[PDB]
């Protein structure tokens, strides 16, 4: 699992680039800036109050679409570089309705899009310009652009890019 997708039959046809598009266009920006946050555009991660095995959360602007990231995710609130998400992503699923994440897993009712084996690392000292934390944020904020330059990156060396068909990709990986 060094890369896999899996997707709705519906997004076979789309560019990565167009489903991501689409997906931050819905989203919207949780707006998790100063003065502004809240429970409401937090997120939370399942397996502890601030590190977890994944971290997810919804749209504030339509109260369903979302992400979940997973792989081994600690993030430093108030600690050494101050709120920055750092650690492990292994996995992004992206679509509309988050539930769990308490005794069972986030899980997405009406998955979209799924991108496994990701391999991407960055640690604390790194910090709040790492690469996790600028693709989770980005995420946050309705900004696919680390994600989709970290995709790039894995998907060129199958030949490929994020302006690539999502059958394509699909056939690039066996
Ligand atoms: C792992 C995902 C998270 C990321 C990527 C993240 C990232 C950030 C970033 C970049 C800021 C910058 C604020 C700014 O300059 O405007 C911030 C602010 C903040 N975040 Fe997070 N954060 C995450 C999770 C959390 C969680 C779970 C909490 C707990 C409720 C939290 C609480 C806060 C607080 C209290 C502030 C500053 C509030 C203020 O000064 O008004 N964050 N976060
Ligand atoms: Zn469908
Ligand atoms: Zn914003
Ligand atoms: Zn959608
Ligand atoms: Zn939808
Ligand atoms: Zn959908
Ligand atoms: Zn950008
Ligand atoms: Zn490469």
């Amino acid at each position: 699992m060094a890369f896999s997708v899996n997707y709705d039959s519906s997004f076979g046809g789309y560019s990565i680039h167009d489903y991501l598009g689409q997906w931050a266009s819905t989203f919207g920006d949780v707006n998790h800036t100063n003065g502004n946050v809240t429970d409401a555009n937090s997120g939370g991660f399942y397996g502890g109050s601030l590190s977890g095995s994944q971290y997810a959360i919804s749209s504030t602007a339509n109260q369903v679409t979302a992400f979940v990231a997973g792989g081994n995710l600690t993030y430093t609130l108030f600690n050494e570089p101050a709120a920055t998400l750092y650690g492990q992503l292994d996995s992004l699923s992206f679509g509309d309705g988050l539930s769990g994440g308490d005794t069972s897993p986030y899980s997405i009712q009406v998955p979209d899009v799924s991108f496994g084996g990701l391999n991407l690392s960055s640690l604390q000292a790194q910090g709040h310009d790492g690469v996790v934390h600028q693709v989770v944020y980005g995420l946050m904020s309705g900004d696919t652009g680390a994600l989709e330059t970290a995709l790039n990156g894995i998907l060129d060396d199958y030949g490929l890019s994020v302006n690539s068909t999502f059958d394509q990709v699909a056939a690039a990986t066996a």
